């Protein structure tokens, strides 16, 4: 049984995306509870969120055998990880966010379009900072 | 312009999924850098990860207008957030992870099948604990 090409590979990718989003959603919910004064519920969202971190990183460990789910590229060492991050960030600022910005403007969501443009610029900053770190990597 | 049904809705959901995964991936990479001794790189993966948290939560905020990407339910208040988390967790432990476990076992990935079964049990625990919290909520 080779993981590359299997249904189990696409399920690990899907579950990794879901666990990742669950951690994000639960911390967002924790902050809503914070403001409401629901400190016990905020603590519970935070603790559950740690569980989803453990789940997501377990999925990622299995996916080391087949590649980074965001890029298809090898990950593992810091050199590989920086390489995969630069490629993903480059996709985000040259393709994904500008194209989402265009569609938002075309559909009449001007503020959301400016938000996608703000994020394209941020991901370009991320990309260039990771590239600088890769240039300085001594491994 | 109505966000519900637009291409911009689907793009917010996709970008939220992407930003969520980026934070998880970058923290994973930070831990790899930790063990290698690449502390400057680890610090950069963590700082960048904070940016991806900010991005994902900005996407979620726009999605308040159409519903939780995991469930379709409204979100915002702790009462709503708990109900959505419960519905999502219930799908995970009754349908998603048991189904992935079966596919993995059938494909020859016994360890991954057991992992999916561990996670089914874990999400059931989360679902029940959130339900307890929802019954205790005073708002
Ligand atoms: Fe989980
Ligand atoms: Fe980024
Ligand atoms: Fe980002
Ligand atoms: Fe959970």
């Amino acid at each position: 049984a080779q993981l590359k090409g299997s249904k189990t590979e696409e399920n690990l990718k899907y579950a990794f995306a879901g666990e990742s989003q669950a951690n994000r959603r639960y911390l967002y919910f924790a902050s809503k509870a914070d403001v409401e004064g629901q400190n016990d519920i905020a603590a519970l969202f935070r603790s559950t969120a740690e569980g989803e971190t453990g789940h997501a990183h377990g999925h990622l460990e299995y996916l080391e055998a087949v590649g980074d789910p965001a890029t298809g590229l090898p990950f593992g060492t810091s050199r590989q990880n920086l390489q995969s991050a630069i490629a993903g960030e480059t996709h985000e600022y040259t393709d994904m966010y500008p194209g989402m910005a265009k569609t938002a403007r075309d559909e009449g969501f001007e503020e959301i379009a400016n938000w996608f443009e703000t994020l394209a610029k941020a991901e370009r900053s991320h990309a260039n900072r990771y590239t600088k770190a890769l240039d300085g990597l001594v491994d």
